[PDB]
């Protein structure tokens, strides 16, 4: 098929700037070592020269930017998801890029215990991508949440080895597995 | 400031299916080893599963591919550039990432011969940019090119050196020679 799964996505620079900015900070809080329960908004907000009326109209709570940096991560997948050729192995490994990409998100993604949130949005590109695609799923609504809760699983093993997997180490993994599940 | 530097590009998906199509033959014949010079257009497109008829339309020698996913990047720069708080500092390492991203597309441009491409769209790219900030160059051909020029050696000395080096590394040597060139 030939249909763009990417949509042109129209914002200003000054909403892109203020989440750039809280986001970006909210990532020192982590790398600084303080739990996330402990972030005030006056403290995030102040640190991002951001006003609080502006995050407040924009934002309902400080958990919602990493949902919108998930939003954002998401945008350029769908850019190059275009682009690049449309095979398992390369879907899959532009998945993987992805991960091995960006540690630091899901490191604060699971620090602040925003899983459950990770798994509502991708899913949901899933479901869109899969029905701008003319792809068909055994399961309205189940066969996604699959899908996503396995990327974030596989995410996180990732993360927590020592060891250092090329996309040819994880894409030969991903396939043990598949084999196993028959 | 508030203004935006990503072009916007509505482009059809059999128009960017057929480019990326092109490239992998491309880079799977550097990869091979292959002359640059050897390659022709019944074999890429042979090889690379394209209408003849297709080809020619868009662009009149294979070098154009090259051309052409230079540009993809750039799109992707622009997208990136926009998200990122713009200070020297903050712009040089989104440059820097990139000549780090992509290795494998600065060795086709040598093993291309495509450096004189790369500078007049990096360039001209950087003259758009900058031109939307406000700033301005004196000489204004001078200074896009100049800086399209060293943009290509940086990938050049990275690309030569059996030795590795960080970002971090490269912004104090970067400004290492800064030091040494005022």
């Amino acid at each position: 098929n030939y249909v763009k799964v990417h949509q042109p996505l129209n914002v200003d620079l000054r909403t892109q700037k203020t989440q750039t900015k809280l986001y970006t900070v909210l990532e020192r809080f982590y790398v600084e070592d303080r739990t996330f329960e402990s972030i005030s908004i006056k403290d995030l907000c102040e640190q991002a020269r951001v006003s609080r009326a502006t995050f407040y109209r924009h934002h309902k709570e400080i958990i919602q930017v990493i949902e919108v940096q998930i939003l954002r991560t998401m945008q350029y997948f769908s850019l190059e998801f275009d682009q690049i050729i449309l095979t398992k192995e390369n879907i899959q490994r532009l998945i993987l890029r992805t991960i091995q990409k960006n540690p630091l998100l899901f490191q604060v993604i699971f620090w602040s215990r925003a899983e459950n949130i990770f798994i509502d949005v991708v899913s949901g590109e899933i479901l869109r991508i899969s029905l701008l695609k003319e792809v068909s799923f055994s399961d309205s609504k189940f066969m996604p949440n699959c899908f996503a809760r396995m990327i974030l699983s596989l995410a996180a093993e990732i993360q927590q080895s020592n060891k250092d997997y090329t996309n040819d180490q994880l894409v030969e993994l991903i396939q043990e597995a598949a084999r196993f599940l028959q």
